[PDB]
Parts: structure tokens; sequence; C-alpha cells
């Protein structure tokens, strides 16, 4: 890559960062001021029910919980083996953690050489499963081409259905099943469900929250690097014009 | 005759990947599990002292109001005392550099959109901006490259005129590759060697650091040089890593 291409992506990305600095201030500063006031009333209603206790007594237990969050524990074991299992999970699929991390020396130096090596490990894992994946898909989406070919449909028609069969199958498993899973549970609203599994098979994570899980973490970030590697190329179109 | 070749690698490597899981599951257990248990009884201890104090108020009670507190923390907000003390996670500056953590997939730990929009706005963002910083990245590696390679390229024919092996030269040129990554990334950036260490690697292999502190982190061309650098001389040593992964598998199927 030549260093002005490199230089003009480099602009590009600043002022793409500058329009989801203005929009991200826009929607999301206001709501904020008012989840402060929210605070404030909750705060002054618990004092006001619980005489007993009043506000700097309050702001002390605030702190010991602030302080209870920075030495890694959330006021469940974080640390069990099955906890443990899905740390390391979220390690080498570099989602990440918010709080809940490694606090001791040895922790943390074992996280460096698991992290180091558990990436590439899992990176080769990903790059099977979508092979495999992409392989079931081609050889699927070869059946309804022949087809559409042996009626007379034109190559621009038949690209087209191709690419709805490919947004129907992580509106099904990605979008739809997950909604209905998060609203059961959690009772989180359909956009709370996608958004969460947007931002963990991105791989941004989403911070702190048996087969078949394991395989719809698999396949779904395995579907998503197809869907960044489909808008890079979408990009490459917009940029050689 | 490669299609049976493909799968058998998928099948053993998600064996290795499992047991890699079991390993790491095995060992951050017996490293971080007695300093979480050491750490709950002071919780406990502190939450019943509480209680004994406060005679009006109740374990439920507690309990509920401790869910409420640890709500407002992770939103980035920690309720202290009118909240008037606490920086806005979502001003300009602030909201650019959330943004960043999204396109490079670092994260910020618990600090995310809360408003429908926001949500909404941010999916679009990080589907878009993801491949877009990707390019940047690619490209800032292929610069970095080609500044690498004539250098390495120096060297390889100061040492091919001093008589020595290709397999020391290669040895060498390693040697090179990460002390590169020492000087820069770990000399160069009250917090000990290993806390920068960890830092570092945890953020530059888009892990992200999380939340250091509870309720978020407090706030250029340098800063940003070494971000890019960073990110991409890391995205080459995870890729080394992975090349070698894959010769081994090919020695372990192949004979
Ligand atoms: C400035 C940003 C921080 C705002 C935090 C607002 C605070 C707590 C304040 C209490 C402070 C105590 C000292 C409002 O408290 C609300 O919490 C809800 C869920 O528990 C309850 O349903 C509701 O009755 C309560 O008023 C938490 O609300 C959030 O809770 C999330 C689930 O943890 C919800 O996904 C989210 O959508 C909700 O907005
Ligand atoms: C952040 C630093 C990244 C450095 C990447 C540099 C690296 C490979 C790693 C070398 C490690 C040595 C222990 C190319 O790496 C990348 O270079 C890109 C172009 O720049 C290519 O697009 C890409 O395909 C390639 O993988 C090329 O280095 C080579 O340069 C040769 C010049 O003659 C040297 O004869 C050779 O001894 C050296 O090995
Ligand atoms: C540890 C040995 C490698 C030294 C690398 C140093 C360097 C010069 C740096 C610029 C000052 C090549 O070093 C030397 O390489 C010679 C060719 O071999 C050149 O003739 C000479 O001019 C150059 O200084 C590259
Ligand atoms: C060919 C496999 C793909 C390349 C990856 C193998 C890697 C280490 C890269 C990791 C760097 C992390 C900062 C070691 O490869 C080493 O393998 C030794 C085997 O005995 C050789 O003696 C040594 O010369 C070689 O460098 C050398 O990279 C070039
Ligand atoms: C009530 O508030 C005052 C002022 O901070 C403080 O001195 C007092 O000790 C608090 N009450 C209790 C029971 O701690
Ligand atoms: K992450
Ligand atoms: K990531
Ligand atoms: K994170
Ligand atoms: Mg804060």
């Amino acid at each position: 890559m030549k260093w002005k291409t490199v230089s003009t992506i480099f602009l590009v990305v600043v002022l793409y960062l500058i329009i989801g600095a203005t929009v991200f201030k826009a929607l999301e500063q206001p709501h904020e001021i008012s989840q402060r006031t929210t605070i404030v009333i909750q705060k002054q209603t618990f004092i006001s029910q619980h005489s007993c206790v009043n506000s700097t007594e309050l702001d002390e237990l605030i702190q010991q919980i602030v302080a209870a969050i920075n030495a890694g524990i959330i006021p469940i074991s974080h640390w069990d083996l099955g906890s443990s299992f899905f740390f390391a999970g979220t390690v080498i699929t570099t989602i990440g953690f918010g709080n809940i991390s490694p606090r001791t020396e040895g922790g943390k130096i074992f996280c460096i050489i698991y992290a180091l090596l558990g990436i590439p490990l899992f990176g080769f894992l990903l790059a099977g499963v979508g092979d495999q994946l992409g392989t079931i898909f081609g050889k699927g989406i070869a059946k309804v081409e022949d087809t559409f070919i042996k009626w007379n449909v034109s190559q621009t028609k038949i690209r087209i259905i191709s690419t709805i069969i490919f947004i129907l199958f992580g509106c099904v498993l990605f979008v739809a099943l997950p909604a209905i899973i998060f609203k059961h549970i959690e009772g989180w609203s359909a956009l709370d469900a996608i958004y969460f599994v947007v931002i963990t098979l991105t791989t941004i994570g989403f911070g702190d929250y048996k087969p078949v899980v394991w395989f719809w973490i698999l396949v779904g970030l395995a579907y998503f690097a197809a869907v960044l590697s489909m808008i890079g190329d979408w990009l490459r179109v917009i940029s050689a014009e």
C-alpha cells in the first residue's frame, strides 16, 4: 500500500471518529444528565425510607463497593472452574472483560502468555470454522445458481438472492434467536439483545454479564468475520470509485 | 482428498482449543480464586456490620441497594454525592475516545451507549468502522514492514560478509523484532513493570484494558502513533505465532 493511500485512510478514520464523537454526545449526554437526577432521587428515597442511615454513611457504603469492584469482585463466584473457562474464552476470542480480570502477579503473567499463544490458536480454529461453513454455504448457493441459470435469470438477479440467503441466516441465529432467549432470561428488548450480540461477535465486548452455546459463539464469530470482510470489500469499491 | 485433510485439521485444532481452555480454567482458578475468597469475606463482614449498625435496614433491602449502586458504577457514574464530582463519559473528547475503542474492537469495559438511538448508531458505526479501521491498520503494517524490511536487509548483508549461517541470521532478526517491542511498547510508555506490560499486551491484542478503575478512567500525536504502531506490531506478532501453529499442526497431521 502507497503512503498517499495510508494518509487518506488516516484522514477518513479521524473524520469518522469526529462524526462518532458528535453523534454519541448528542444521543448519550442528555440521558446521562437525567440519570444523575434518577440516582439523587433514589438516594434521597432510601434515606427517607431508612431514617437510621444518613447520607455520609450511605456514601461510606458506596465507596466500599467501589473498593470491592476495584479489587475485582462484584458484590456467585468469578474464579470457579466454569467461570474461569468463560474468562479464558474471552481472552483468546479478544472479546475481553469489564472489571473481572486477574489481580494477582501470577494471574497477570499467565494471562500475557495465555493471550499471546491462545489468540493465534483461536484464530486458527475460527479460520477453519469459516472455511467449513463457507464450503457448506457455497455448495447450497451452487444448487440455487444452477436452478436459476437453467430457467434463464440474469447474474445480477442471481447474486441479489444469494445476499438475501446470507442476511436471513444471520437474522435467524443472531437477530431473532437471541431476541427470544434474552427476552425470556433477562427480559431485554429486541434492540438490547441485538446490541449485546453485535458487540460480542465483533469482539468489542459487553464488559461484565453448553455444546449449542459454544457452537453458536463459534458460528457467530465466523459469520461476523465474513460480514465485516464483505463490508471491507464494499469499501474497496467506494475507494476505487 | 484435500477436503478430508481440511476437516481433520479443524477437528484436532477444536480439541486443542477445548484442552487449552480446560488448562486456562484450571490455572486461572488456582491463581485467582484464593484472592477472590479473601476479598469476599471482607465484603460479607462489612455488609453484616452495616445491617448490625443500621437496624431499620434488612439483608433483602441492602442486596437490592447494592445492585443499583453497581449498576450506576458500571454505567460510569459512581453515586457520590449529588454525582456533581463524576466526570461525564459522553462529552466530545470522551465520545471520540469511545468511538476509537469501538472501531479498534478494544472496547471500554462496562461503558456503553444506554439509549435506543445510541445502541442503533453503535451497531451501524461498529459494522462500518471496524472494516474501515482495519484498512488503516493494514496500511500502517505495510509501511512498518517496508521500514523494518530495509533495516533487516542491511543487518543480513552485514552478517553475510561476516561468514554467519542463515540459521543464526534468522535467529538474530527475531531478537531485533522482539527488542523492537520491548523498547517502543514496554520501555517507552505508581504502577509496576508487570502492570505496564500487562496493560500494553491486553490493550494492543484488542482484549481491552476493560475498566481499570470503577466507573471508567480519566483523560495526542505521539499517543496516536504509539497506538497505531502498537496494534500493527501486535498484529504481526500474533500472525507469526499463527504461522508457527500451522507448521506444528501440519507436522502432526502429515507426519
Ligand atoms: C448516570 C448513569 C447511571 C444510571 C443508573 C440508573 C439506575 C440505578 C440508580 C440507583 C442509584 C443508587 C445509589 C436506575 O435504577 C433503576 O434500575 C432498574 C433496574 O435495576 C429498576 O427497574 C428501576 O426501578 C430503577 O429505578 C440503574 O438503572 C439501569 O439498570 C439497568 C440494569 O441494572 C438497566 O439495563 C437500565 O435500563 C437501567 O437504566
Ligand atoms: C510492525 C512491524 C512489522 C514488520 C513486518 C516485516 C516482514 C515480516 C516479519 C519479519 C520478522 C523478522 C524476525 C514483512 O511482513 C509483511 O510485510 C507486508 C509489506 O510491508 C506484506 O504485505 C505482508 O504480506 C508481510 O507479511 C518482512 O520482513 C522481511 O523483510 C525482508 C526485506 O528484504 C527481509 O529479507 C526478511 O529477512 C524480513 O523477514
Ligand atoms: C450522620 O451524619 C453526621 C454528619 O456527617 C455524622 O457525624 C454522623 O455520625 C452520621 N450518623 C451516623 C449514625 O454515623
Ligand atoms: K474487546
Ligand atoms: K477485540
Ligand atoms: K472491553
Ligand atoms: Mg466515571
